[PDB]
Formats: C-alpha cells, sequence, structure tokens
C-alpha cells in the first residue's frame, strides 16, 4: 500500500451562539451552500483529515464527538479515529482522521493561549493541534478574536500573542513562532473582523447581499484591508470570498439579518459581516490547493453559519536510506553564496545565523556577518562566502528537494532572534549557483530580508 504524496483536509468553522446543533448537519462536511462549493460527485469521498473549530460551542467533548462521528459515518461509511480534541472555555478544535491514517501521525501536540488582560481575559483566545503526518508537519489554530467593530486593532494584537504564545509542532525549532513550524499552517475561527461601513448602511448592506453582489462590502473587510496594509496575517493566503456574510442572523431562518444595536449586544450593531474565516500559510513551493471556501444555508441553530474549506495539501514520505536517518550522507551538501540580511533594526550589535532542518541532525550556526551601512539607512549584515556547508542526512534528491531550511538571525549579544525566514530546496538545478530569498519576520511582523545564492549537491 504506497504512501500518500497528496492528501486533502477538511477545515469546518462555525459559532454555535451557545445552541445545540440541528440533528442534520452533513451538509458543512459535504461543502454545500453559498461560495465555492464541492463538487456532488465527491460526495462519498472521505477527506483525510477533518479539523473542526468551533466558537460558543455548548457541548461536552463527549456530545460533540458523537455528532462529528455519526455525522462523518452517514456521509462516508467510514469510522473516523479521533486525532485530537482540545477545549479552552468555549471554543474548541477536533481533528479526525481516516483509520488507514492511523499509523502514519505522530507527535501530536494541543495547545491554548488565553487574549487579554483582566476585563478581557475570560473568554477570547485560541485552540491548537499539530502532529506529523508521515515527513509533513501539520498546525491548525483555531481561534475566537474579539469582537466588536471599533475592535480590529485588539484584534490583531490577540492574533500576535496567539502566534508568539501557542506551543505547537517541534520545541527544537526554538526561535520559531508557529508561522514557521509547520509545512502547512491552517488558521480559522471566528476571527470577528467585520465590514467597516456606517450604522446608516444597514439596510443598504443587505440588499447588495440578497443580490450577491460583495465586491462593494469585501473592499471594507477589516481582515483583508488589514491584511493589505500589513497589520496582521502577513503571509498568510485566503481563497475569494463568494458567500454571504455568514454573521449576524436571526436563528432558525437564513432570511434575516439581525444588525440592531439592543441591551444583549451592548448597545453595538452587528452589521453583516465575514466573522468566520479560514486562511493558510505552507511553506514555499509545497503543493495546496483550496478546493472549496464557503457557507453552508441549512444549519440555523446559531447566529453564525457554519464556514467550511478544503485543501489538497502536498505531503512527504517518512524517508529512510543506508545512511541517514542516524549518520550524514556525504554525497549531499548545502552551500550558500553572496548572502546577506537586510534589517529594520535601529540596533548595532554583531549577529549571526541558525539553519534549522529536520534534513540535518541538528541546527548549525554560522559565524558573525560583517555589519555595513545600507544607502537608505538600512542593517545589512554581510555572510559573504563564510556560511557553514550544512551536511544533510539523506542525499537522495527525491527527499532532499522537498526539504526547507528555516533561517533565524540572532544577535551575539542576546542571542535572541531578529528575523525568522525560510528556503525551498525545490530547485530549478542541482550543483548550480542559484538566488534564494526569505522576508524575515519577528513576532510575525517584517523585520528584514535573507538573499544570496544556493548550490546543493544530491546524490544524482
Ligand atoms: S507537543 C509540544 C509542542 C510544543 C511545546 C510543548 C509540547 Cl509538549
Amino acid at each position: 500500500q504506497p504512501e500518500p504524496d497528496m492528501i486533502t483536509i477538511f477545515i469546518g468553522t462555525w459559532n454555535m451562539g451557545n445552541a445545540p446543533p440541528p440533528k442534520k448537519i452533513t451538509s458543512w462536511f459535504l461543502s454545500k451552500g453559498q461560495g465555492k462549493t464541492r463538487d456532488d460527485s465527491a460526495d462519498y469521498i472521505p477527506h483525510d483529515i477533518y479539523v473542526i473549530g468551533t466558537q460558543e460551542d455548548p457541548l461536552s467533548e463527549k456530545e460533540w464527538l458523537e455528532i462529528l462521528k455519526h455525522s462523518l459515518q452517514e456521509i462516508t461509511s467510514v469510522t473516523f479515529k479521533t486525532v485530537a480534541i482540545h477545549t479552552l472555555w468555549n471554543i474548541r478544535i477536533v481533528v479526525l482522521a481516516k483509520p488507514e491514517h492511523e499509523n502514519r501521525i505522530s507527535h501530536i501536540c494541543t495547545d491554548n493561549v488565553k487574549t487579554g488582560i483582566a476585563n478581557t481575559l475570560g473568554n477570547k483566545g485560541a485552540v491548537g493541534v499539530s502532529f506529523m503526518f508521515n515527513g509533513t508537519s501539520l498546525g491548525f489554530v483555531n481561534s475566537h478574536l474579539t469582537s466588536g467593530s471599533e475592535k480590529k486593532l485588539r484584534r490583531n494584537q490577540n492574533y500576535m500573542n496567539i502566534l508568539r504564545f501557542l506551543a505547537l509542532g517541534d520545541k527544537k525549532l526554538s526561535p520559531f513562532n508557529i508561522t514557521h513550524r509547520f509545512t502547512h499552517l491552517f488558521w480559522f475561527g471566528d476571527l470577528n473582523y467585520r465590514v467597516d461601513l456606517p450604522t446608516w448602511e444597514a439596510e443598504t448592506i443587505i440588499q447588495k447581499i440578497k443580490q450577491q453582489q460583495y465586491a462593494d462590502l469585501l473592499s471594507h473587510d477589516q481582515l483583508l484591508t488589514e491584511r493589505r496594509e500589513q497589520k496582521v496575517f502577513l503571509h498568510f493566503e485566503e481563497e475569494e470570498i463568494t458567500f454571504a456574510p455568514t454573521y449576524r442572523f436571526e436563528r432558525l431562518t437564513r432570511d434575516k439579518y439581525a444588525y440592531t444595536k439592543q441591551k444583549a449586544t451592548g448597545m453595538k450593531y452587528n452589521l453583516p459581516s465575514w466573522c468566520d474565516r479560514v486562511l493558510w500559510k505552507s511553506y514555499p513551493l509545497v503543493h495546496v490547493v483550496c478546493q472549496s471556501y464557503g457557507s453552508t444555508s441549512d444549519i440555523m441553530t446559531s447566529d453564525h453559519s457554519p464556514v467550511f474549506a478544503t485543501f489538497e495539501a502536498g505531503v512527504t514520505s517518512q524517508f529512510v536510506s543506508k545512511n541517514g536517518p542516524g549518520t550524514v550522507d556525504s554525497q549531499g551538501q548545502i552551500e550558500f553564496l553572496r548572502c546577506y540580511a537586510t534589517l529594520k533594526t535601529k540596533s548595532q550589535t554583531k549577529f549571526y545565523l541558525e539553519f534549522h532542518s529536520s534534513c540535518l541532525e541538528s541546527f548549525v550556526k554560522s559565524q558573525e556577518g560583517e555589519n555595513e551601512e545600507g544607502s537608505e539607512g538600512e542593517l545589512v549584515v554581510k555572510f559573504g562566502e563564510t556560511l557553514p556547508k550544512l551536511k544533510p542526512i539523506i542525499s537522495d534528491p527525491e527527499y532532499l528537494l522537498d526539504q526547507h531550511i528555516l533561517i533565524s538571525i540572532k544577535s551575539s549579544d542576546s542571542d535572541e532572534s531578529y528575523g525568522e525566514g525560510c528556503i525551498a530546496l525545490r530547485l530549478e538545478a542541482t550543483e548550480t549557483q542559484l538566488p534564494i530569498y526569505t522576508p524575515l519576520t519577528h513576532h510575525g511582523e517584517l523585520t528584514g530580508h535573507f538573499q544570496g545564492e544556493i548550490k546543493l549537491q544530491t546524490s544524482q
């Protein structure tokens, strides 16, 4: 039975509004309703992995697991295995996988982050799961961010706290936050970004939704605008939104948006908004294709509609050679030429690099670079031809060209990372000097750039 080189992943996000679900929720897992929907001819084909994020979930873990497993069994005739479940308050993540994947999945991690301080600590934050699927690391974050049209900055702050403090993936990757630890990272939830139009325009917005004319609403969506100004979710992707706003509905119909201010809303308007979202970030030149992104039309217990997204995701096998793992393969090497970091820091300390990759026996520290002044005020850290030669554990090009090198630039004075990035070894050529480039971030904010040339030797 061959190891897969592609899997499909279902991501669901639903804010349940502290109400039990209806008896049938299969439309969610079938990607049926509004938006980019799944072909009917696929309905019996199980996804490899289902990741369900809920918010305002009133159920016990046991109650929800029974609903989910029985739903998937009805659709697919497959009894899914529970990989992980983690709940913080009423925020929950469930990972289910086909039974054939049980011995492909390992290194399962769960964590949560509580956002806010005093007043604002007590119901918002995130849960997450990570694991290895054969040679591929997968991370999943379900967040319920701060509500309210006038709190987009708080949401962005909640995002940065979650990506700093959520402890998933390989703890040996100590310089790297969750935005660098995974081949594929899926981040979803009730992100709570709103359509930022005047209150007086509520009936106009509803009119536009009834006509399926979303363009003038999406141009005011706070997540799209904040992402375009690099205030949040830098270097993440989102599929085009082609479904109606998923909030705020009157319960038991989808015929009505409930937007007017009420005691129950803290006298806040809730103009129709795309609160409920799925974003991803995959390492460079790895296959990831969104095959659905939409909302259900027939699940009406909540003031939110469920959102679904599905993905094709490239995966690799757990490679063994005569040599690595447990030694190097002298036939493999990674060299760096003409490399320099450009950093935004106003500080003057020496810097060195760390190279981290599961193709190395352990991480590699460089010598200190040479600091120069850039012509527009920047710090340029020159490594020239001084970076070490990296010794991969396996030289086979079928393995090595599928790997990635994480790079941290660290202060010699403090050993604190000033920037993190990632370089794909999926090169156009081996034994050939080729340009490389990554942006550098720290706490998910842009801090600089790393560029230079690479020369990769494989056993071919
Ligand atoms: S499994 C895991 C991942 C990251 C930090 C700590 C742990 Cl136990």
